[PDB]
């Protein structure tokens, strides 16, 4: 079809997790549909074990926005890696007559898919 | 960046596998860079067990073309599923000064990725 | 008297506030008495208006620890200064036979006072 | 950093103000840097109204010394408080490459601060 529009994030470059890490911390993100047509987006992390999202996917009209929540479980910054965590944002436009309900398919089918990465910075 | 150009396939819609399935059959595909800029492409199947590709990924200048070979091992069209096989083609443009050598990364970064599906039709 | 012992913080260098700034966010800090004797500590910020602490002061035995909560009200990262916020930690040892209850006086007295700074980093 | 060195005073324990109190009396103090490194010092009184200092703060190399002048305005011993006056001496070491010029900051900063009290004795 036609390349999708951009989205806006807050933060818009990274995301910092401040210690101490001995309690489930919950940060937030603002997704904003900068685009002209609707969109479908979905999130992917690098640590299903540690991080958590919700909601993991959705539909946004244009100029519409959403607030999703990232979680971080406890852990041991001493031991684990901290340079390789990331937050992945995928989105694409929605099929000519779509319903407000995310449909995985949209990605699977032939078409264009956009990305954005939000890396996690661990602050000790 | 900028949405990638289209590619051309032969076949361009599906791909049929004719029985009997008692040997390893080897079909072919023609990928053609219809685009204006170089591209990086890579293939994904739905049955790592049954199908096989080669080469699995590459770089194509514009108007350049390639011939890849699909394989199909023996099996038992009685017992297994045949409605769910697929061939996946992913491609994207290449970084402003790239070396002719596919680099996975190209996909990983933030940006645009195109896809095309070639479904496998089993003919009994 | 005798120079006070060190304390440990989590984080231990700075503290990041991630946008968006349209909701009161509440971060935490871990203070830990690395010292050999009891201590009295108290906190000072640079923006009584924006930030907030609690508890603002206390007493910690040795090896004892505390968790204080920093708050951040809403604001307008476009208007305000963001390079000049700081978190101040002051502590000193306690009088030979003290009761666990912070006493301002301890500072006002004759002897030694230790300071540690936690600067606030605003992440947009 | 590192705990500061001691200083020496003359007097070194108190300071007496002899009546009559019907005129501005001007006493003196000798501050002496007993320490190994430079220092920054500053004075605080308990009666901005009655007492006065000058100079109020300075820098002293090691073994260097200074003479500051305390003032005492007229008043009415017969009724005013006389048990609560004090003279406060604060000092700390100076930043590795400092300019002989007192900088308030030094105190505000990340480090240790020493005190010494000179109480005022009113002699009737």
């Amino acid at each position: 079809s036609v390349p999708p529009g951009d989205i806006n994030t807050q933060p818009g470059s990274k995301i910092v997790f401040n210690a101490p890490y001995d309690d489930k911390h919950t940060y937030h993100i603002k997704i904003t549909n900068a685009g002209g047509r609707r969109i479908g987006w979905a999130i992917k992390t690098t640590n299903m074990r540690r991080l958590g999202v919700d909601p993991p996917s959705g539909v946004l009209d244009p100029s519409e926005k959403v607030l999703m929540a990232v979680s971080c479980d406890t852990f041991n910054a001493a031991t684990e890696d901290l340079n390789n965590d990331r937050i992945c944002i995928e989105w694409t436009n929605t099929p000519d007559g779509a319903a407000k309900q995310f449909r995985r398919e949209w990605f699977q089918g032939d078409g264009m898919v956009r990305r954005k990465n939000l890396p996690i910075e661990y602050n000790l």
